[PDB]
């Protein structure tokens, strides 16, 4: 059922801040895998961390190449370059919070 | 053990090549049950998407206590809903990309 | 494997809630989530009596509150002596549903 569960701690230059969490989850003749983000910090422009190759193996395998993402009170685009994860967000946001982003293939 | 009591996905296209992956889950949680849709697209919707749906996706949409699914994609809300075998998204605005969401209900 | 606790909540108006909240253990991770439904509108915000158990798991945040993002508006729930109050960032003619959480290692 599921077949990956990890997480990880993610930090910018500046010291923002954010937990990822990769999940992947087998439905008969479909996969899904879901990307959950939280921070408590605002984010005044893109986010840019290093990430684990685990990591970034997930975010790699979206069939769009980025995982658009919806926050309380913004949107975001989450994408990996080389082991660098990057969030670009909307709007600039106060405060980040939480949220998810999933596919699914058969 | 599992908390997860149904847990189905399919794929639906509609006349013009959009395309949904729809997953409904049900999730038994003591005294009370969850259920959740789960909608993914690539695709951008211009108006509201219309596919066959199976009978057993079709039951899960139906059983909602409000007839319907309202829920939350990135770029713009969405209704769900069901009839003959149909599912019907309705959509807030127009969207150059769904992306995902979910919709669930909890009951006792 | 995941803890879960759940329980629907009205208001003195007649407007009820459910909510979940699941904890989750991702390694070093802890993962806490909260679920909320609710059919009906909300002019202003939502104020009941809720468990120990789940006013326990709600202090337990980080920001002592939970920002939430609702289809037709945001919003944040937090706790105080056992009252549970969801305030609202606009008024909602239908709540819907929702989830918050947060991953902490």
């Amino acid at each position: 059922k599921t077949s990956l569960d990890i997480a990880e701690e993610l930090q910018n230059d500046k010291g923002v801040s954010f937990a990822f969490q990769a999940r992947e989850e087998e439905l008969g003749a479909f996969t899904k895998r879901t990307l959950f983000a939280y921070s408590g910090d605002g984010l005044t422009g893109p986010f840019k961390a290093p990430a684990s190759a685990e990591l970034s193996s997930f975010l790699t395998a979206h069939p769009k190449g980025r995982w658009l993402i919806a926050f309380p009170l913004g949107t975001g685009i989450v994408s990996v370059d080389e082991g660098i994860l990057t969030l670009e967000i909307s709007r600039s946001l106060p405060e980040v919070g939480s949220g998810s982003s999933f596919y699914l293939t058969e």
